[PDB]
């Protein structure tokens, strides 16, 4: 049942390859490029997941779990991770996809950022991480056909409303933004209508068999790849978030095979490599830090109301924007 993860990965990495998603220059495009797509892709592909995550939680296919609350973990992590993700030429798991792309920069953030996500779990920076769960939040949600017990407070649960109610308001605010101003100026195919949908469907894909398989998420990045170091240097047994990186990789592979844009590549510099190894670094503090990356809280936990998700994802922002000026 875990290996559905490999079968989800697989179709999560195509549609990131094919689609270039990268969220953090969403909001970096519409004002210097004049290209709305990833910010169009975005606010689609979320009101999609609000909508399709409280329906699939309806039918009994699934229940939304919220992360919890923590403040100082949230803001300071998403910041941190925010400030690596420039530093590794990050992007919506890019770091991760672009290893199947053949960017040997991405192998190393890659490694590095497992890593020093490893390392603040358990290792010589489990001391940081120690002292960031003092400040928890013990806000929590009960056990429903929407949310799983004790999971982190939501948009609905704080209001004392049905979930329905936000996600709805919430998903048709962004579906009008979405198509009112009309999207300025590209010719992909793979536009950001069939992205968004595909995308969304993946992810519930991945919340259903996700939770099949024990895990109560949809997708993530952060676990996946600690499960994979945990497996190849204690020979614990991989879990579906493992074989899901493993998918994303080889999905994003196949796809930039098939379209002839895979090719070996290096950065015209080599001390991109070592700037890209101190962002994977800080990619993997942060994420760890804040309890989930641009997957795990943007893309999966910002449909589900969750407040830690959205308090990370306006950090993440500000992360970027910080280390994006100190380098350019
Ligand atoms: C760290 C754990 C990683 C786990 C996942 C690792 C496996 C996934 C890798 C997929 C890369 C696929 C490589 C695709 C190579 C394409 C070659 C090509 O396109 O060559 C064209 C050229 O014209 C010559 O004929
Ligand atoms: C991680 C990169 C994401 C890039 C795509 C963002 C799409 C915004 C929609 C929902 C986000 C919910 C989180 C709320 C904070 C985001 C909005 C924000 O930070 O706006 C700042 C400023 O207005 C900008 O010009
Ligand atoms: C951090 C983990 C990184 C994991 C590694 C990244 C995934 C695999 C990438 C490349 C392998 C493919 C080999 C590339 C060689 C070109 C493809 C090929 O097979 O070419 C044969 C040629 O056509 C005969 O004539
Ligand atoms: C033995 C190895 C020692 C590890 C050596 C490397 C330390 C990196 C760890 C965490 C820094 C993460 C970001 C830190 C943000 C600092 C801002 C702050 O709030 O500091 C709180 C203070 O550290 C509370 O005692
Ligand atoms: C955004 C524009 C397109 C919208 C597309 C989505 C369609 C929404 C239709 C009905 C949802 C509201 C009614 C669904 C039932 C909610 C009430 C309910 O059944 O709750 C039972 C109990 O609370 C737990 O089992
Ligand atoms: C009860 C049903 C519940 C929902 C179940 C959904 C099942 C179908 C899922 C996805 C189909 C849509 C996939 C669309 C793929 C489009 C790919 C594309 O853009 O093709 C470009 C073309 O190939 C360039 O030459
Ligand atoms: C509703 C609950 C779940 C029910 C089951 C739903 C399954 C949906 C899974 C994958 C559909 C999308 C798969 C990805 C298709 C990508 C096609 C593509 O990227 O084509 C680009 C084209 O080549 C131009 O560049
Ligand atoms: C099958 C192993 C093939 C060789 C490994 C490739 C090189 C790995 C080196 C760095 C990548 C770090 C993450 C690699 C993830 C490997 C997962 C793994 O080895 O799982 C063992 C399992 O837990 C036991 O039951
Ligand atoms: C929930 C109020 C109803 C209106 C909703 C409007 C639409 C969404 C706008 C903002 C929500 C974003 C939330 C981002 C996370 C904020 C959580 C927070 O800051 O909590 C501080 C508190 O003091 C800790 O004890």
């Amino acid at each position: 049942m875990i290996w559905t993860g490999l079968l989800v990965g697989f179709l999560f990495g195509i549609v990131l390859q094919r689609g270039r998603i990268c969220f953090n220059s969403a909001f970096r495009d519409v004002l210097l490029f004049k290209d709305n797509y990833l910010f169009k892709l975005a606010v689609f592909t979320l009101a999609l997941e609000m909508i399709l995550f409280v329906l699939l939680s309806q039918v009994g296919l699934m229940q939304m779990n919220p992360k919890p609350l923590n403040l100082v973990g949230n803001i300071i992590g998403g910041f941190v991770f925010g400030l690596g993700m420039v530093l590794a030429g990050g992007c919506a798991s890019g770091v991760t996809y672009r290893v199947g792309e053949g960017l040997t920069t991405a192998w190393f953030a890659a490694l590095f950022y497992g890593l020093g996500a490893y390392a603040t779990k358990s290792g010589a920076f489990s001391w940081w991480l120690s002292w960031v769960g003092q400040f928890k939040s013990p806000l929590s949600v009960e056990e429903s056909a929407y949310y799983v017990k004790g999971a982190g407070p939501t948009i609905s649960s704080v209001l004392g409303l049905n979930p329905w109610i936000p996600a709805l308001v919430i998903a048709a605010l962004f579906i009008l933004w979405a198509f009112g101003t009309k999207t300025t100026s590209r010719e992909t195919k793979f536009n950001w209508k069939i992205a968004s949908v595909c995308l969304a469907l993946v992810a519930g894909l991945g919340f259903i068999t996700s939770t099949l398989s024990g895990r109560k998420y949809g997708l993530g990045i952060t676990g996946g790849w600690i499960n994979l170091f945990q497996g190849f240097l204690t020979n614990s047994p991989l879990n579906w978030e493992g074989l899901e990186i493993v998918g994303i990789i080889l999905g994003a592979g196949v796809a930039a095979a098939v379209a002839g844009e895979f090719k070996l590549r290096m950065p015209k510099n080599p001390v991109t490599y070592l700037q890209v190894g101190i962002g994977g670094l800080l990619m993997g503090i942060g994420a760890v830090t804040a309890g989930g990356c641009n997957i795990g809280h943007f893309l999966t936990g910002v449909p589900q109301l969750a407040l830690s998700s959205w308090l990370a994802s306006i950090f993440f922002i500000l992360g970027n924007w910080t280390m994006a000026w100190i380098l350019f």
